[PDB]
């Protein structure tokens, strides 16, 4: 801890750094070489840090409508829209597990209020209300005006990803990385009185083949509920667009690189 | 300072690694050499990562009954069944502090509806309702059927531990590590209709001398509430057995190895 | 085992910054998404973790802590609503941000502890103090189980030029004016009803911190909605004043 700056022994480094051994130890039980299975499972396979961040974002958080859903990899059950645990179906393409889904179940109260949401489904286009075989449907909806505004103005970006190409890591919500959605949303925001302007954010997806579409402005939430029969992957919505950030963060945290 | 493989200086390791200094620095105040007392106490002595993970598990989580209790080491007060801070009494064997307890207080509503829970008390057997002098009493209760099922079927595992041999670390819930509780519990689940079967989890305890007993199937929760006057160490219960995993995680997180 | 490590070995033994980055990395990009960085203490996921729950719900805390963080746009006010931040500057340095307090639904109550920080508005004196940051700490002196209503506060005013979030804490151990006074005041109560004394410690020279007399009713119950507010957080149980310090510590970088 004391010396200026020269090559460290293993013992010195174990003293200066946070070790993986120490991280394992947070969860280790009864002097066993492995973390308990039922813990590993819901814990991103040991990652207590990721799990910590993720956990509160997933639950409660005050302005988020009645139960987020994120079906994670390597698990048996996930909680649906009503907060209940249901069986996961995992989906294969080319011998690889791409994703899981569950029955949406019953959203007690509609989305509302001038917020932002990211929803992801298997084969069920929420906008068009139609099935798209072998695609994953990504939907981002948001207020364009601020919570304090007196203008009702909303929009959405959307795209469909062939299941073979699907990769959780290549999706994000952004206000800085250039792409069709950010550009469109930026133009859409600028239609409002300056005082009522949001910080534009877009649906960025970097998977070749896929183009992301952005709607026109709406003055009414593009999506209010989700049919309970819906094969659902991920669903999260704040009542306050000012916090759209946390929704990107949740999603980023839900799935491994 | 990132692309090569041999022999790092202290200064390089401090850039490449997450350091203890930085972790200390999340909690440091006023350029002082130690973390503030009143913060160290409830923070597992500065372990902010542990504390992060633990915190949300300990509170709210929408399917857990009205207030988990985990009396932690080296603290003044713990919150009881009613969520109120009451004085901890610490217990000594052979000049070593083994564990603390509090008056259980008042569970507003009964445990209920096909869940799982772990309870640990000082000297009070919750099943036999009698005092066992110098024993620590472990009770794990669970549904055998799924939440979706139409069968009321419940069981519990239990054992008593001599206070001198007590070790928070040698207990866990498991579905993989071989033991008498897992075995019994496996056989018990297999008495149900395939579609209603849960993944069996047993109470595992590696303290020599101790044997863990498992009940027969019950169809009615082995345990519904806790007498207010009870000396309580740990109590946690979910309404949904499918998440019994979190209960193991919480417990694992509450006590240091 | 017990000899000089290569960078590959270090990366296998240590938690790396690269891995921490990767908790939040998206789309193979060299930076963490802005809207994510912003509310995340710039990528510090561990800090953000601990902070998050401390800031929200937590059972015994009155209807919405406020803590205006650095480098953000909006912060949640007393009502739980997101409002615009005004950042304040002294000598080309950003010293702090504030928001209109807004409407605290229910009054602070029942034998707790609160830390409050306002720009220029002394909540006790109810008067403007130009160029000062106002720190107020209020607490029960007796325990929740007690049958005595006894309260006190400590307070000080800090010139905006000298303001540093890091030189403030709540303490029961580090010697200071507020600790001493607070210990004396506690010791006027029946032993069984005695709290563990904690003081408002502030290590910015020029500033002295005043501690009140004992009250028998809370020195502060509410906050005028117009108040320029920086930090606000109150538990109903004084036994947990520890968590209020931890929330504060976690809200601002060293």
């Amino acid at each position: 801890a004391l010396p200026s700056n020269v090559k460290l022994s293993k013992g010195e480094v174990e003293k200066i750094a946070v070790t993986k051994k120490e991280m394992f130890d947070e969860l280790a039980q009864c002097n066993l070489p492995t973390i308990e299975l039922i813990t590993r499972e819901h814990t991103f396979n040991g990652d207590v840090i990721r799990f910590a961040a993720w956990l509160f974002l997933m639950n409660g958080q005050k302005l988020m409508i009645a139960n987020n859903v994120a079906v994670r990899m390597g698990m048996q059950y996930a909680t649906n829209l009503a907060g209940n645990n249901v069986k996961i179906t995992y989906v294969t393409s080319n011998n690889v597990v791409k994703l899981g889904h569950i029955a949406a179940g019953v959203l007690a109260n509609p989305y509302s209020n001038k917020g932002s949401g990211l929803f992801i489904t298997y084969e069920h286009n929420l906008i068009s209300n139609q099935i798209e075989t072998g695609k994953v449907c990504v939907l981002f909806i948001t207020s364009l005006s601020t919570t304090a505004s007196s203008t009702n103005s909303f929009a959405y970006s959307a795209c469909s990803v062939p299941i073979e190409d699907w990769d959780f890591n290549m999706i994000k919500l952004t206000a800085e990385t250039s792409c069709a959605s950010l550009t469109a949303m930026t133009n859409l925001v600028n239609s409002l009185v300056p005082g009522e302007r949001t910080r534009p954010v877009g649906l960025y997806v970097d998977i070749p083949g896929v183009t992301v579409t952005t709607s026109a402005s709406s003055g009414s939430l593009p999506l209010t509920t989700i049919p309970a029969v819906t094969p659902l992957i991920f669903s999260a919505y704040t009542k306050q667009v000012e916090e759209v950030g946390v929704i990107n963060t949740l999603y980023a945290l839900s799935y491994l690189p």
